[PDB]
């Protein structure tokens, strides 16, 4: 009883904001450190997205993208399964899901700052940390950080990831 | 500090203020399901006195009036770890206090953890419920394992 | 095949929620068949009244028919069925647990029903019982009592998900 | 006979010999293209920030040239390129990309970019494109579609002269 | 999954990229229609698709011309793609269409089957004896070059679906 | 040259002066027939003419009346001015009638032929054997003794032009 | 001591008072020029208040399409100056930034007030491409452009 | 030099609002003792006017004024030509501009309290010590500074001022 | 004399402003093909700072306005040959110069012909490109002969 | 090749720039003439002009100033761009705006034509002897000191196009 769903504040339905308050839950309590009111503003953002991983009308999980179509990639911020339901095969249906609604967008390349702790699942889902987009296009857009590594996926538009 | 009454109807201050009260809740009460702490206080008909410092919320009542029935439901209530022991919990059940007067609601009606027993005497709470079992049940809900408490207002004395 | 659950009520235009509601009207009357059909009709059709319908590829399988009384703090469970084509497969009580959650996302945490006979089975499968916690004098006057039968009772939890 | 060329396209809202057209265009570039899905030619041919010029003769399509403008860059992004098998070897590549140069002249677009198959480069430099490319890389990049065996080639447009 | 959707123009994209699906479906199975032919058709306004999804993708439909006047329905386009036939799909689909023709009153199908389609239509209920009035279906349904008209009575009372 | 479908609507100077003119060119071809009549028809609501027009001039056209309903187009009248004959412009004219009614789901001509357009309508693809059933046409077509009638029948995939 | 981001009579005034003080404490730049901007609707000011009088506060320009902020604007009035004021402007617009996620501060200054942007955590290196800022803020002899780097995780108040 | 004449004031547009600070900028300096936002909430008041003296789209001086036209009279507040552009005969011209302005607005009677500073300057341009308003049509609408000295000058409409 | 920055926007003064400054662009430039000096004359992102006396056309610049990348391309510059030899080119400039302080921008490029070379010099434009290429290029409108002219602005 | 009469009514993006090449031609076929001048009346609202376009550009033109109260038009300039003379165009053109004229009832043309003009306006039908009484045109068209009127009668029943 699995569905993925894109949302977003618009700012209507409850089941959205309902959603989201999840997300942030989520999200909040695998990355302590940051603030909880930090990690709201940015879901609550609306020129941020979430694709949520739902299970039985519940959130589980999800990933927290700003797309920058003037650029032509998407930031990947926050990237999260519950502890519960991990090693389930979610965050790679969670990334694949993501990489095909952004192919239909013609938006073709992720890019994402991880922490240590992160950069196995990019790595598992295909981010390299060689970076073909320059520095001029995507810096001061996505929050660049000391101590962060800057990964990169490159999307192909021919193949179907779902 | 600021004292708000806020809730669900629009408007991205108050919303967030919604979620911070929300991660307050769910942290001081892990017993409760987030989702379900989530669902009462994103409710309509639920409502929240928000105890707002720096555009940050540190505390809260969440309370469901039941106008037709001359009671209110106490739901939540928290002030965050990191500002206890700086007498807000007294405050801003104060502040509950004389919104009630205002409006004509002068009884309280709460389901209390024996961790949550101290505040609630404290604050003026009893066991002995004047409010007739016909008036309450099924409109506050229950919680098997906490004990029903109330409160008396007086609407002549002044609160804050 | 595709199963789906909507609470189908009636306000004041649909094409085949009506046709699903004559279905249910069929249902309702075909397992409890000694009721008067206009009255079961009646009933399903009254706009106060809505109905869980259980159904599945177009056609109706099942449904509860309920009426809501928030202002009390109950519901009354009115009808209750599933067709013989379908039984025996835990749809009963699906039926029942989405109206739980229903009803749940309402604040309203008591379902009130009379039983005949040949539900209480049903109803003690689900979590009711005859130990009445709603008082007598926020009931009567509002179900309809029909009483060479059992009133039935149904506390909900509001933290647990039925569905 | 009568031979017509329009730039035509998908709106968010609306015509109905441009879908008809739109689907011929699909057509011919699915057919000279068949290893690539037909599924992405058509969401392509129909998205609405890629239009087409299609060539029309008797009101049938028999080529076009599928193309992304990108003005806040400063060039033109060639996608497509085809011309029916039997109307081939006639002139009509040539004429098809001179009114393509003459409406992106008019529109301050004078940079055409491409990611040529072998097959397509001997067409793409008899109709003026070089692989020197003059435009910076760190203005194409990811805006077009690369891919790890085309070649990337560029044509050059002047608009003080007139291509048709 | 598989889904049914009876889709048109009135249309949408998601439904014209359906048609573009259904449109190239049609034009590799069945080569002798012109692919502009096809296109015209499937795209017609009063003409209709019962679209075989799967994964979101086209795999096959049945496009047909509703004569509610005429008391008929014309079976114009009907395939299914080549990695996915002898799955029992070319009967589903044709089952679905007679469930929503009979919830339209329209009981009677005609088509003109080539020489490779006579079987499957065999196979579907469909018969060379025409009870309908060849002054009712002359003019209406297109003839096509040395295919053989065949008909389908429905039953309103069997719910094929 | 350009080839106009007209009509008069139940407003436009050029397209009614047009209309004039085809009225002009079908009584100067059929010099008998009351220009009363060929008048309250060319100015019908439900008549339609393919026009053939050069450098704004009428030369040409077809009268015809379509009966969707029925299935098939009436030809009424059919003409080209006796300058510009024997230049194929009636082949043409009649090529893009039939584009006309292929696109609009008519696949069926009827009409009825005097002694100097029998061999016109034989060279245009038209047939002495009536394929429509005479319930069909009967009382919707307007009848001649005398008068043959003959029919064409349509096919949908090739293009006429 | 209340802060208001401003650009009604009271504010009005307060926007004057910001006009006069930073073209006192900035003689060098037309009080035209000055006013110019003070009064642009797109430009904003942090306004530091005092019994309802202006005694500092910073000019600025967010671009939030581009992900930026310039400062154009850094004054508190002399005899409020060694009491700290210019630091606790700082932090409520570092902070106010944060809120509406905008990382990156950039200013030309003198260097008459470049030491002031250094103990505020600005540099010299500049990491944001120039083809992000140019055309957007406003050259001078700002002996340096200078860029301050926010970090969302810490509150900055 | 191109130099305007123009009578702005506050709406009870924004290269008024610009001139308007220019004059308070103006008379804040030449008025280093009063307070800038006194001079301010008069400048920037609806009733208050102020005959803008322009050149090069600059407000090089102005004159700033209430009228009281059910009273008669109008009151001269403030009254400066920027230093730099003084001793060019612009106090005469924004005073007879002004006076015209009045003359078809049915004033006749200008009213001023004067600093010792300032006197020479109204003596110049008619202004006298002798009050023929009475009184009581001034007293109170008019604030009588200590140590200012009160000055008249009447009108006339026959005279064409500019 | 008036200065006025004039353009086609989505007014038949202006109009005839832009057909007369379009004849003395052509005039000046006389084998540059017409339609081209029309087409960016009217095109409604380029404008033209028109230099009028009387109150008809004697001289303008048409420019380019281009932000996001720094600088403004100049495309025309005339001043017809009866007001020749008075400094209305250097007062056009100048004119430009100022607009374009309260506008956005501090540097100009151009195209300049064998013939423009002495005017932009006098204006202190400079054969050396401290614009990289990875900027003007595809915005600017690239001459093939032609020489690449720099001008450094004047701040405020 | 197309013709257009186009003009200032109280534009588009096309007509615009075809004026201002309309102007162009003119002003280069008579370059000394002031340019403001030519632009003026081909800009004025009351003033019209035939254009001829050879694909999108402005090859040439007549630029007319219609007098219907007076019973005539006056030719203000006429003009084949340099590259496209000797080719016929500066014939068809006139006679596009003769039936132009027919179609409005003005049938005579008055203008004022310079030596290199003369040649021209014979070759078109204009004649020296002007049968339009001076008592109506003085005033009405722009006089030309050291140009020479000249008269064109047309017949309303020639069809010149």
């Amino acid at each position: 009883i699995i569905e993925f769903h894109v949302i977003g504040n618009s700012l209507a339905n409850r089941r959205v904001l309902l959603w989201l308050v999840g997300l942030q839950n989520v999200f909040s309590h695998q990355l302590p450190r940051m603030p909880k009111e930090y990690i709201a503003r940015l879901v609550f953002d609306p020129k941020h997205k979430t694709l949520a991983l739902i299970k039985d009308g519940r959130v589980i999980g999800g990933i927290c993208f700003r797309m920058f179509p003037t650029q032509g990639f998407t930031e990947i911020v926050f990237c999260a399964v519950t502890s519960n339901e991990q090693v389930k095969g979610y965050g790679t249906h969670l990334m694949n899901h993501l990489k095909e609604y952004h192919i239909k967008h013609n938006i073709l390349y992720f890019l994402t700052y991880a922490d240590e702790y992160a950069i196995g699942y990019f790595k598992k889902q295909g981010f390299s940390k060689d970076i073909k987009v320059p520095k001029s296009r995507y810096l001061g857009y996505i929050k660049d950080y000391e101590g962060a590594t800057l990964m990169e996926c490159e999307l192909n538009p021919r193949i179907p990831y779902t």
